[PDB]
């Protein structure tokens, strides 16, 4: 049917966290499974959990801590979140991208969507960082959009385009400063596919997604990527390629939970490091 | 706990007899109108206007671009009921109410169901204001659970597990080649593959190449629930698409699919649409 | 928030149930498909519940499908066995679809049986024809129809559970080997099934999207039932009877009809019940 929330509830839970937070955001950060520890490089951190916020939606995850995070990075200001929500775990994608469009009334321009992702693509390693180029949208292919129902002109559009969601201009500024990162490992770039979850994919599911053009697979993003766009926000991501999806009956490994959290915390430094570059090469407010 | 229909027959019924009591057209063709599609209701000679508000169990649309009445009169001296505004299903309907209207004709005597849209082409060889004939189509909502006939099946409109592999009516589009070839028009009749996505937001590049890889050579948001409910009840089904703009499939274009170019297509296409129509009309068979 | 309606108290209510109602103690479970119910008439010492006596049990109407689980010994093993099932397009949630699954689990089973009637997409199956399920493509999971969706419940299993080993890799190895036994002309196939939620069967531009993805078989049920079976570790193994190929081309006046599809059932129906009669054999014992 249509979103629970109105206008007034995303303008409430902005207004609270600007009178009880100094920090004025420029870019929001939406940190993936594993990937929590990028809020550690925040200088003048100032911590709200999800619990004290009016209209937050409430519950967990184990590998996603449930808080928000102010504070500065690389001397950029940031609003991050440690802990986002997922369709699988029962919530309509109208809950699972509540906090893009607060970040939007917060005066946030810039959103920094990160995941851990499954490799489609066979030239990609365990531990490389994938830029998002684009995404295939497959829930959104049978209705489940987080823009479903009426739309709020007071946000966007009803028809947003989607065909320029990830911006070209700080693609192309991270591939040219990844130079200054001095890794072995080149920076990837591809295409991401949402599927729901939460079961990992079979061989042939795999296969399907390789032949639909997926570079990486995962169970969210696209969704607060499309509420982004329609409130105008430029938008950047990028996948960490947790673990490679099994593509043969030969092989005898899983994916698992375990192996995708371990792969984050491996990557942790060098996750920290790149995402400091990125907001050097992002482009200030007016 | 159950999904279902949440109109019985007995409410298509009130609202079939509702419109007969109301009007003394009789119907024998139904025609959907889409995006920016609405001005082919003006040719029709006898109009009686009803808006959607007016008649019982009907849905309340909001869409610009869309008008929200049914519109009763002869269209080149056959009997029409024309849908000026049509529902979708990322307004916010589930797929019963987006295809109530169907059963609704079923029951006034409609006999065939004209289905008309915009949408983005895929085949790169369309152009911008070519019309194709809808030869078939990719239901990918269906596939996922979205079936306008999830739930018990009401046995007074078909049966539980209705075919779709002869849903696009064989003859009507031959006739509409064939008629198309002896006018002498320099750019051809198109026919191709209709994908229906649920929308609202504009397709990315990989998502359009995965439709051009799935073999769809025209993409929009609607069309095939009315479809599958009208082959469910016994309509003979006729379909097209106004290729409004073509779909961005590559990286370096700066364009962007937008409403406002889609309406804009439609209303350069009204003359062209109109001559379609009329063709149209002609290769509909009379009722026994 | 979307999420199970039943509780864990519920299945352990239905199973606890069944087990001081019945003698019976199945190790195996085997759900029937759509003109398969006919596989319940070689069990010994049989014992039939209607799905109306049993709480917390859907209920309601699909023909083809009779509506009752069936005790009793097949080939010397002890099963429980689904004559009707349910299906996603009835209405049903998915969580409701493969309630019976962990009510299985509970009674102690720990191998599931799963069986249907598929359309053919590869053009070398015939009808007739008996294909092994090697895997699965979950189109209805893609987009959200996954039954696991919700809180995991710890008690059945993991948050992520993987689903490239589903289809138990040795059972289908021994299937392969016993063929042997059952002296048929054609040889036991071996694909892909897709799931579609249906009811409306496929358009040909619709098939040739399967046939592209890689998909042997397409029916409507069948992976919901083995995502759950997987969570709560049961061992899997599945086949489908192709009954009937899906139409592939606009020359074709043929259309798919479910009444083919019945037919099609009935005059497999000797052969299905030798093959799972020499498929019990080859199931691994407890402990
Ligand atoms: N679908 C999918 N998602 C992931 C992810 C991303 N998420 C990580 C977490 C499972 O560990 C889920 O929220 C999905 C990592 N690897 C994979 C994979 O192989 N497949
Ligand atoms: N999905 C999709 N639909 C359309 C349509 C059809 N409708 C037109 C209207 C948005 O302008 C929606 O109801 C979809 C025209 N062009 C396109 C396109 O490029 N893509
Ligand atoms: N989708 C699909 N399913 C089936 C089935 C399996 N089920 C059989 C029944 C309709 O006859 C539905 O429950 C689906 C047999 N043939 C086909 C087919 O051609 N297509």
């Amino acid at each position: 049917m249509e979103n629970g929330y109105t206008y007034e509830d995303y303008k409430n839970t902005a207004e609270w966290l600007l009178s009880h937070t100094k920090h004025r955001p420029q870019v929001a950060i939406i940190c993936g499974s594993g990937l929590g520890g990028l809020t550690d490089k925040l200088t003048q951190a100032q911590i709200f959990d999800y619990s004290e916020i009016p209209n937050f939606p409430r519950s967990t995850v184990p590998g996603h801590a449930g808080r928000l995070v102010f504070g500065f990075l690389n001397g950029r200001a940031c609003v991050m979140m440690q802990g986002r929500f997922h369709m699988y775990e029962g919530y309509p994608l109208w809950k699972v991208t509540f906090p893009v469009r607060v970040f939007h009334l917060l005066g946030v321009d810039t959103l920094v969507v990160t995941n851990a992702a499954g490799g489609l693509n066979p030239k990609f390693e365990v531990g490389d960082i994938m830029l998002i180029r684009d995404h295939i949208n497959l829930p959104g292919f049978s209705g489940q959009n987080p823009l479903r129902g009426p739309n709020d002109e007071r946000f966007g559009d009803r028809y947003p385009a989607m065909s320029d969601a990830y911006d070209r201009t700080m693609r192309q500024r991270a591939l040219s400063t990844w130079k200054q990162m001095g890794e072995q490992r080149e920076l990837q770039e591809g295409t991401y596919v949402m599927v729901a979850g939460p079961s990992f994919e079979t061989v042939a599911e795999c296969r399907v997604l390789q032949k639909l053009g997926a570079d990486a697979v995962g169970m969210s993003t696209v969704p607060e990527v499309i509420v982004a766009r329609h409130c105008g926000l430029r938008v950047f991501g990028f996948s960490l390629i947790t673990n490679k999806v099994i593509m043969d009956y030969e092989s005898l490994e899983k994916a698992n939970h375990e192996e995708v959290l371990a792969a984050g915390k491996q990557a942790a430094q060098k996750l920290e490091q790149f995402v400091s570059i990125l907001m050097a090469s992002i482009p200030l407010p007016d």
